[PDB]
């Protein structure tokens, strides 16, 4: 749907084509992260640190379970059945969230019902069995420091020293972890949240509660840096300072019809100037249906880009018409740094701009020239097989559109300017045009 | 050029002037990181992490080889004669390449010549068991190894190697493989999806030997005096040029450039003051860093770059173009130049430029030392220009400040300048006046 | 492309068949030649010869320093990471360049980078008493220090510096320098109106050090199997980049190239054979030795390239054009080939090619061994081929020689050509060959 | 980029068409011509082949 032939004419070349894949069909898995850790090793001489690291810990939890609380307290069987007259104000996806979490409130009880082994457990990942059939782990957020160094230079050296030492490394956990589990954590029922985020409840470490949890699907590194593993905080205990988390595990289902299309800027030549086209790097294509998309938020591959959500965006009508042909209607940018590019490689056939870029290929053994009135030019085997541009010596492919590309020219945009500044004064200066 | 005393009316007060530089002429050094640890004093009870860990990894580098053979199966040298000197590139096998891939590519076969020889190396590779290791590739050529987490190993698992049960050693030892693949992630994982470019930081690269740059350039060599400039400047670039599967390390071509002063350029940074007009207070819309060279003005895009005291230091030409009525507003038409009304209480309103301060006299206290007379601004002046002709020494709230001469005109306060329009900097803002005049022209 | 049964026929036999390579992509590596010798051990009756050969060899080395500063002063590195940021050329101040001088310039800008450090070592320069020595540039790199007459010296003057009179000695020392002097004059006298350029062979240099360039390129490394060939076709060549008048020593930086074969392109050599025609003998003129690549045919000035058994190597592609008609005699036109009547009787008369023999049997008296008869040769028969068809065994005076079987025509012997137009080829003859013409023209 | 034409044998480079060159690894300042302005706008004969 895309006219790549009359978007090279404006530096926009074609790139790769990739499958666009989002998150769905999400499996759940429980696990208890204990904040906590078991000192019954080092008692002898723990000192006070324990107890106000235990008043932190109670005033960082309890706005969560008080934020889980109206939830827990307005949900009852009446499927679920909500309370909104208590509720007040809430979202979809706080609905949504709210649901999943009485969901795995059946599945809530029976973990709590192990509290005294949750609370008993000594190591990083503790294996518990909730039921007959189905099992949990536990994780121990500072077990593995604790049981490494500390536990061993509990009589090396003087024990005040290793107090000082807890509290430090006790203060540098709740460091990392003030920048997620602390006031930052407005909305706790959401499910939003990503697994890298809740690791900070175990240092960071995501690899261990993953593959300790077991993936078994080949988008595995896909799902994970896409943060499409999400996680949700279904109970709190300030007795024994625990969460449980549904790890949510999904599958990537590949959208039918749906490719995602790049284009690869190259700088080109107008009015003895050197211009750059301001036309979106990548775009979505959805049943023959084009829109943008903020493929930051995105993982981009080889083949393909995994997003979390589906992240469509609206494209304007103009831009909609400017990436079908109209080339008119694509804005360009005149180039201020010396370091844009200038040549491209698309199917084996060579876009550049030789006004800027001198290009020479080496079988004529002559010099190839771009008049005045080129933007790009397009090098093949037709002209000459292996061209020379600087340093490199390209042997180059068969064009497969027209043949006379390089005699035919074609319309040019009007000029922009895409900063923050120079977009509210083109504001300013039409509004005065226009009074 | 820029017209400081009509800016400085509508409260673009002078700043400092800083040069401009830019990377240029690259040096290359070379080295290797191994990205596992040599686990052979640890292996009585090793377990079976390490082979979990071998396919995670294997995991993990297999794309970047992938990508990286797309040019390796695609390069080789020509005769040299048929034309001037270079590489040849399989581009019908390529497809899909931009200018910077290409370079890259080159750096790449350019660096093939001297990784074979350091792959000739690769039982000695394997071998090394430090975090760092210096190693002969030829009698007149070094390179290094940096292992991944074998410092760690050597400094805390071994020694705890038997006051612990063992398997608590196991244990640990997957917890810290898994940290490092996590921390790894960012950077070499899928997010790498150019493995064939030179632009990657060296402190992305560190990742792989646990964020320390500092021992890789340290060890290297601080060949430049100007060695933080390059560092925080993302200038200091690193490139992959082989990556095994067998013994898990890659090579590594690091790039240690050289700053150059762009001759006749300078970048001229723009202090903010509110100002008055009709009884309200405004403070005007401008970049507040300008890009002057070759006489010619232009935006920067300063947010990658670092501002020093004495210059503004790139790894990028990161020059943009400059709106035509920007360049009126900072060459006198004051007319032209954007203002914003401040409603935040927190702007600052006075400014010190070559000793005089600038100041919005009636929105703040204002009031001068050595004669105990208050200093007045009317409805009229959008700043009082203080200096020591109207008094040696002003107070403005707590601060009491002695003040120089001026250098401009001499009757700068009892001179008034046209003001521009009002704008608003929202990002919903844009949207709405946008449609507004999209509406008023229909 | 070559036809090459009309060329034997005229006379033109087979020959060996060799590939075409030229000199391409040079290493660099950087030594010092001191041309004065240090005669401290020997100093205490030297005499005044020593101040003397001081200034002839100041007098001799002024205008190769001379030439040089006209590109010293004129070469400075261009500013900023626009350009490459090589070398700027104060174009306005060299006047008068070729291409060649020009690039030779650059090549001097870039080894000045290493020839500042070098001359760091100028006193360890003027140290040296051996005839080689080697030192260290850096931890990771060394030069080479060559003695002009160290060995004479050390060999000669110093243990005879009491058998004989000192004044003997003087004389010897004063002979030996004026003999340097007089080898030296060929190549660094005023016959060198330009050191910059980088095209003199190092067994030129080498007359600097005695015409000891083998120790040069020992003490330097063979660095390839070629190493014979680089050496004679005169590929391996050295440009000067610093000259000292105080010390008497010149830093010359030596190439050796690497030997490119060029694809589809090989050389062939012509073997001329005197054919009868017209009762009298004749040889066909045509180039010895053709240049045919990618199906282009053209000569070659093989006089200054090397013609090996297998290859032919030149430091430079000396390909030259060949006319349209002599394109046509090679490939088959067979009357456009001029011929030469011969009036020595030390003319090659038979030739052997793929085991056949092509002979003029009127010339040269022919017979079979296996038949006991004598091979005749008839009036309109240019050359008679004789194979194992013809008979196995035949001889040629006093040769017996047995032939193998030809591969072209099978009626080769019965099958006649045209001939072209006798030619002479005296310098004279040209001359009046040309006055001929034009007074048959007027 | 200095474009030269098929009509025109060579190129007089020099400060007026702009003050400094790039021919490959060389980067040259130019000094003023003495000649005629208009050199590069003028054609003339050549001679035959030899």
């Amino acid at each position: 749907i895309l006219h790549y032939e009359k978007l090279s004419k404006i530096g926009l070349v074609k790139g790769v084509t990739r499958k666009y894949k989002i998150k769905s069909n999400p499996l759940t898995k429980d696990i208890v992260i204990k904040m906590i850790p078991n000192v019954s090793n080092m008692s002898q001489c723990t000192g006070s640190v324990m107890e106000n690291y235990k008043t932190r810990l109670n005033g960082i939890l309890t706005p969560i379970k008080g934020a889980l609380e109206i939830y827990k307290n307005n949900t009852h069987d009446c499927g679920v059945c909500m309370a909104g007259v208590a509720i007040g104000i809430a979202t979809a996806a706080q609905i949504t969230a709210g649901v999943a979490l009485y969901e795995a409130m059946k599945n809530a009880d029976n973990i709590n019902k192990l509290k005294s082994s949750i609370e008993s457990t000594n190591e990083a990942v503790v294996k518990l069995q909730e039921t007959a059939e189905k099992t949990v782990y536990v994780f121990t957020a500072l077990q593995d420091y604790i049981n490494t160094n500390l536990v061993p230079t509990i009589d090396k050296i003087p024990c005040k020293q290793t107090e000082l030492s807890l509290d430090l490394a006790l203060s540098k956990y709740l460091s990392d972890l003030l920048f997620v589990f602390g006031p930052n954590l407005q909305d706790p029922v959401s499910n939003s949240m990503t697994i890298q985020a809740i690791s900070q409840a175990f240092g960071g470490n995501y690899e261990t509660l993953l593959r300790t949890l077991g993936y078994a699907t080949e988008d595995f590194d896909d799902l994970l840096e896409s943060d499409s593993i999400t996680g949700q905080i279904i109970y709190v205990d300030l007795s024994s300072y625990y969460i449980i988390v549904r790890v949510y595990f999904p599958i990537l289902t590949e959208i039918q019809q749906a490719y995602i299309q790049e284009l690869l800027p190259v700088s080109f030549n107008n009015d003895n100037s050197e211009w750059i086209s301001i036309v979106p790097n990548f775009i979505l294509v959805r049943n023959t249906l084009i829109s943008n998309i903020e493929i930051g938020f995105c993982l981009i591959t080889k083949r393909s880009v995994i997003c979390n959500q589906d992240y469509a965006t609206p494209m304007t009508n103009n831009m909609r018409e400017c990436l079908t042909g109209s080339t008119e209607k694509c804005p360009r940018e005149l180039v201020v740094s010396s370091h844009v590019p200038r040549f491209a490689l698309s199917n084996g056939v060579l876009f550049a701009n030789c006004i800027s870029v001198t290009c020479q290929c080496q079988t004529t053994g002559r010099a190839i020239s771009q008049s005045g009135e080129q933007t790009l030019l397009m090098i093949d085997n037709t002209t000459c097989p292996t061209a020379v541009l600087g340093n490199v010596i390209i042997s180059l492919g068969k064009y497969l559109g027209s043949v006379n590309y390089n005699s035919e020219g074609i319309a040019i945009g009007p000029p922009v300017f895409t900063d923050k500044v120079d977009i509210s004064s083109q504001i300013s200066s039409m509004n005065q045009s226009l009074q």
